[PDB]
């Protein structure tokens, strides 16, 4: 079989990944596509995790079900995984201690350079041993958090698999009264969608207890340098909680409203894409698009705000780590006391490392527990029933769709005067630091040095606001040019490309697609974008200071790049691997619950466990894959992150002769936040590529084929039809089934046909209505029928469908959708069509739309309907197909005023006596003037 390297491996080779490079080399050039992806270990099977919890629950079962009290399932899974957790409850905790200590060597750094002497040298070691000190903490935050992260990943798919196999050989033994409860659905939702949430659960279940601690921690530290005016600064952190959560309960209300506005629009493309054959022949096509048009406009307008409401949160978490600053550092200053640059910068740190992870990360875990509580109690209820006895091409065309090139010009403009004004703030008070030092009582004058700090905390949330509402209106009114050319294209398309795509897929591709393009891009757009700008300020920083560290640049800036695409190329085929695993376990399930009566005859009921289990190795050995090549990479970019602070560092030292404190401090604040950016920005992007595949097909649209326009120059001002040797085609190229079709039909003449199946009896008509353009020529009553327009020429003919169709209406739209008749116009034309009695019986009589479908009716009264029609247009030639009876008959003969039928019918006893007769040939016609002649 397929051993795997994970076991036969050093130590030194599991932190660092170093057993999967192999792999790599093979995937790079060969596209692995099944038979080299390892094999689980022995202690990852389902047969070896769902033994050990079942046994569990029997006896918690037993424990409870004994005394007068009600079985838990949550006790059972907390005695199985325990000390696992435990374990890594000593890590979890080193870890969240390393990030306090690090602001409190930084200060002892810059207090060397506060108090500086050159003819000294037994205090430069002691300032060595600090900076030593200070790179540890850095590599256990980057190297050693990887293998705990792959370790607390992998405790999730342990109770995930151990869930299923147990579910499993419950639903194996449903009784049939147990089972006409739940059907198919539920239990394959239990496992398609329920036992999926514990994966995340293990990330987000120690913050609970480590939130709170690091929050208490940092008060603490921090009042023992500025004092009471900490307060000030943790105050505004708490607001934000209540602020953040009503207006997410607003977008709520704007997101469901929006939904019902997208929905109709998508039942009536829908709608309308069923029966092109119909519309196009009977020129409704405006009607749709004004139907189209107005929802589209509604679903925008709606749309917006909710956007709008998205940016302004993005803002607000980009330019909150300045008022807190701000507020503490002007009270500690009007209190009475003097600033210095040691208490700076390690209260920035203290409050970057606190907010952010605290604020993101302690509501999610209380949403995850709760939905995982959830989740098991449904488990648990439903264990106890009874039992029996791309390009740069395409984003080019996707940004200049949405405005002028001058409006990206002050976009680009605009991006770049937040972060200028984020690093100035800074700036400027390394700035009143060092000034100060400088005196001898020579007091500093406030008014100038706090307005000025001010005014830049001003500019930032100015900026910050307007740079990400620009960026949404920019990317959505491209959105609405796009759909508008899509509808308008395909709309003019002949009927040959609906005749080689079927419905689902345009529909799925207006659905997914658009949607896609509305929601979701704007906002990784300009996530990444501002995650990417935070890092050139980071870097330029620390260029400004030590010039030098520009050389040492370029090449991991070179690594990099390479680095990436070594990984993708491996990285784009596992996912396939997974879906690939994953679709035919939830297949087997499916198809395996309803043919149990068999199952259960014969005894034999081992097998399929077993087969199940094999099932689920697959995709068990690809998410083993999965996370190992997820975990591969980020050691790789962690370890120049680091190797950046420790040049930085001992850069900062080595030259402590011609720079200063506050410059120094300034540069080690920004590179202790650089590795987590730095992954959101490489994280992004692969989602951004990932969906802009969408935009790439959509734009495979707006430029189709394109039939004959609809009007030409000159316009128009008996029907008699006379034909010629013509011959007609479906495609260029195609078969061949109509030959030289000549005859002539003049002044009404009821013309007559007897044809067979298949050789070639409805084929005149499309050649009629020249939904393809054949070879030659046909006049008609003086003029022909390619020079004139298309609709000049379908809409002097009316046609009896086959299949009767009736729109999502009223009486008075279906029949009459341009309003140039009167209302008892309609009650004459409904007053020979037989059916008055039950339109009156309803309120309005003829404006009671209907729905399902017209379910509400049956081909008759259909039937009667397109006689309705056809009787209100009131036109001179008149196609009849049919393939109630005596009442159609009867009332076309009679009404029509003998105008030029053609009627065409696969029993020949539908003639009476008619005027004349043909019959068919495989493509050619035997007729004269009437069939007695033969007959
Ligand atoms: N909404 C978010 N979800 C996850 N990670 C984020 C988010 N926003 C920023 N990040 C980054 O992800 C990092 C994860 O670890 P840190 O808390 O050290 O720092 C975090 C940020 O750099």
């Amino acid at each position: 079989v397929k051993p795997n390297p994970l076991q036969d491996a050093n130590l030194c080779s599991r932190v660092f990944f170093w057993w999967l490079n192999p792999l790599f080399k093979i995937g790079h050039k060969r596209r692995l596509e099944e038979d080299d992806m390892y094999s689980v270990l022995p202690e990852d099977r389902s047969q070896h995790l769902g033994e050990e919890l079942q046994g569990f629950w029997d006896k918690e079962v037993l424990r409870a079900e004994n005394d007068a009290q009600k079985p838990s399932l949550t006790r059972a899974i907390i005695k199985c995984y325990w000390k696992s957790y435990l374990v890594l409850g000593i890590f979890t905790l080193i870890e969240e201690s390393a990030k306090v200590i690090q602001p409190i060597f930084l200060g002892k750094i810059i207090n060397y350079f506060e108090n500086y002497d050159p003819m000294d040298s037994v205090a430069l070691n002691t300032a060595y041993a600090y900076a030593t000190v200070l790179t540890f903490c850095t590599l256990i935050l980057a190297i050693l958090h990887h293998l705990y992260f792959y370790h607390v990943q992998c405790a999730g798919m342990r109770l995930r698999v151990a869930m299923c196999h147990m579910i499993y050989r419950k639903a194996l033994r449903l009784s049939n009264m147990a089972m006409g409860k739940t059907t198919t659905g539920q239990i394959v939702n239990l496992l398609s969608n329920d036992v999926n949430k514990f994966d995340q659960v293990t990330v987000f279940l120690h913050f609970l207890w480590a939130g709170p601690l690091q929050a208490i921690a940092v008060t603490a530290l921090l009042w023992m340098e500025i004092g009471i005016s900490c307060l000030a600064g943790m105050a505004v952190l708490i607001i934000l909680l209540p602020l953040q959560s009503c207006f997410g309960k607003l977008f709520s209300s704007l997101r469901s409203k929006t939904a019902t506005f997208t929905d109709a629009r998508i039942r009536t493309m829908n709608e309308v894409i069923t029966g092109i054959r119909i519309i196009k022949m009977y020129a409704w096509e405006k009607s749709f698009s004004n139907l189209i048009t107005n929802l589209r406009k509604k679903e925008i307008s709606k749309i917006l705000r909710s956007s709008c409401l998205r940016g302004m949160n993005l803002a607000s978490f980009f330019s909150a780590s300045k008022i807190i600053v701000f507020v503490t550092f002007t009270t500690y200053v009007l209190l009475g006391s003097v600033i210095t640059a040691s208490r700076v910068f390690v209260a920035v740190t203290l409050y970057g490392a606190v907010r952010l992870t605290v604020t993101l990360f302690f509501p999610s875990a209380i949403e995850r527990v709760s939905e995982a509580i959830v989740s098991i109690r449904r488990i648990q209820t439903f264990l106890l029933l009874d039992e029996i006895s791309v390009g740069f091409q395409a984003y080019k065309n996707y940004f200049r769709a949405g405005a002028h090139w001058i409006v990206f010009i002050f976009l680009i403009l605009l991006n770049t005067a937040a972060q200028v004004a984020y690093v100035l703030q800074d700036w400027w008070l390394s700035y009143w630091a060092n000034k100060q030092s400088m005196l001898n009582t020579e007091k500093l004058d406030l008014n100038w040095y706090l307005g000025i700090y001010s005014g830049l905390t001003v500019a930032t949330v100015l900026f910050g606001i307007a740079r990400s509402l620009l960026v949404f209106y920019v990317l959505v009114n491209s959105s609405q040019t796009l759909h508008n050319k899509m509808f308008e294209s395909i709309l003019k398309a002949p009927v040959l490309f609906f005749d080689r795509n079927p419905i689902g897929r345009i529909l799925n591709r207006f659905s997914k697609d658009i949607g896609h393009l509305d929601d979701l891009l704007p906002l990784t757009f300009l996530d990444f974008i501002q995650t990417l700008l935070q890092v050139v300020g980071v870097v330029s920083v620390a260029v400004a200071v030590i010039p030098w560290i520009a050389i040492p640049l370029v090449p991991l800036g070179i690594i990099f790049i390479f680095l990436r695409r070594y990984f993708l190329e491996t990285s784009r085929d596992v996912k396939r691997l997974e879906s690939t695993t994953r679709s035919p376990v939830f297949s087997h399930l499916s198809s395996s619950l309803q043919g149990l009566w068999t199952i259960r005859a014969y005894k034999a009921e081992e097998r399929c466990q077993e087969l199940f289990d094999a099932h689920q190795d697959l995709h068990s050995e690809a998410w083993f894959l999965f996370l190992t090549t997820s975990r591969w990479f980020a050691v790789r970019l962690d370890a120049i992150c680091a190797m950046f602070v420790i040049i930085v560092a001992f850069g900062s030292l080595i030259l402590a002769k011609t720079l200063d404190a506050g410059q120094v401090g300034l540069a080690l604040s920004y590179a202790l936040t650089l590795m987590g950016m730095f992954q959101w920005c490489v994280r992004q992007s692969a989602e951004v590529e990932n969906m802009m595949i969408s935009v790439e097909r959509v734009i495979e649209y707006t430029d189709l084929e394109k039939e004959a326009p609809w009007e030409y120059q000159k316009r128009p001002p008996e029907g008699v039809i006379i034909f010629d040797n013509v011959n007609f085609m479906y495609s260029p190229g195609g078969p061949l089934v109509l030959k030289h079709l000549t005859a002539l039909i003049k002044s009404q003449e009821k013309v007559g046909i007897v044809g067979r199946t298949g050789a070639g009896k409805s084929s005149l008509i499309s050649a009629l209505f020249r939904l393809s353009e054949p070879e030659g020529k046909i006049w008609i009553d003086k003029i022909l029928t390619t020079e004139i327009g298309l609709h000049d020429l379908r809409k002097k003919m009316s046609i009896i469908p086959q299949e009767p169709v009736l729109f999502t209406g009223t009486m008075r739209k279906n029949l009459d959708p341009f309003n140039e008749h009167t209302d008892e116009e309609l009650w004459n034309a409904l007053q020979e069509v037989q059916l008055k009695e039950t339109i009156e019986d309803l309120p309005g009589k003829m404006d009671t739309e209907l729905a399902e479908s017209g379910s509400n009716f049956s081909v008759g009264q259909r039937q009667l309907v397109c006689l309705a029609r056809a009787i209100l247009r009131k036109n001179q030639i008149l196609i009849i197909d049919e393939a109630t009876d005596e009442l159609i008959q009867k009332k076309i003969r009679e009404k029509f005023a003998h105008c030029t039928v053609l009627t065409i019918a696969h029993r020949l006893n539908t003639i009476i006596d008619s005027d004349k007769i043909m019959v068919l040939d495989s493509g050619r016609l035997k007729e004269y003037d009437e069939p007695y002649v033969l007959l």
